[PDB]
């Protein structure tokens, strides 16, 4: 479609000035709203960008192919970054969200100046000796299976597991909160596109900088993701956020707006 239209239905907006920008992008089950503690910080000095995937960025509004993929994510990204006619942007994605900020970079690398990735992992299945993403194959289905026979008993036994964190109860019922609002249908179609996506041999394509931000204790994207990400992309570097669980940006807005502005601080 055109400018207007890819501004509608990816709820584009900007907000802030400066000569950089920063595209913020949700991760699973979340739409620009789990941004809210974090980047404003950034408008001070940056014309921040918000939006919400078309693949139901834990909303309404859509054609079924396009989203099977992670690809018709990063075409998302894409599209909005020509929808606002941008020559350059930092991206901070979260989750899937830098997966796809990353596969993007692949396509139009003079797009991205740098790939801030808050709790990748470029794949879940366990593959010992070598790789492990935290997940038996079998877990995985286990949990697409019980996304579609109950989806709401599904969207708060994940919120759980997303956050590890038992004595924070107002992040997992906001976390289980947006998962109940996804449409249950693209929620899956969209879940399926990241537990089985694979992309460690795409790591090497990577040329943009990124700055990996790996949280602890976290059971969707355990440190050995993080570390493995970073032996792999040719161009980065890890930090170990304090911050626990998968949703940092959520539960530790504070340290992830210091580790993301000292990164661009630097980096100019």
């Amino acid at each position: 479609g055109h400018m207007t239209s890819i501004l509608s239905r990816n709820h584009v907006k900007v907000k802030g000035s400066g000569k950089a920008s920063i595209m913020f992008a949700p991760g699973f089950g979340c739409d620009q709203s789990v941004w809210n503690a974090v980047a404003p910080a950034f408008e001070e000095d940056h014309r921040v960008i918000l939006f919400d995937y078309v693949g139901s960025g834990h909303s309404d509004l859509y054609d079924l192919n396009r989203y099977q993929t992670l690809d018709g994510y990063a075409q998302d990204v894409l599209d909005v970054c020509e929808a606002l006619d941008l020559k350059e942007t930092v991206f901070v994605g979260h989750s899937v969200g830098a997966l796809i900020g990353m596969l993007a970079s692949i396509r139009r690398p003079e797009l991205f100046s740098h790939l801030v990735m808050v709790g990748p992992s470029p794949c879940y299945l366990n593959d010992p000796p070598e790789y492990y993403g935290g997940f038996e194959e079998e877990q995985l289905l286990g949990l697409l299976e019980m996304m579609e026979k109950n989806y709401i008993g599904w969207a708060t036994v994940f919120a759980a597991t997303v956050l590890n964190q038992p004595d924070r109860p107002e992040i997992k019922e906001e976390l289980e909160s947006r998962f109940c609002s996804t449409d249950p249908v693209i929620a899956r179609q969209f879940a399926k596109a990241a537990f089985f996506s694979d992309h460690r041999e795409d790591l090497s394509k990577v040329t943009v900088p990124s700055l990996i931000l790996q949280c602890a204790d976290d059971i969707i994207a355990p440190a050995t993701v993080g570390k493995y990400m970073h032996q792999h992309l040719p161009y980065s570097s890890l930090k170990q956020m304090e911050a626990r669980g998968h949703c940092p940006h959520m539960s530790h807005p504070d340290e992830t707006i210091q580790l993301i502005g000292d990164y661009l601080k630097a980096h100019v």
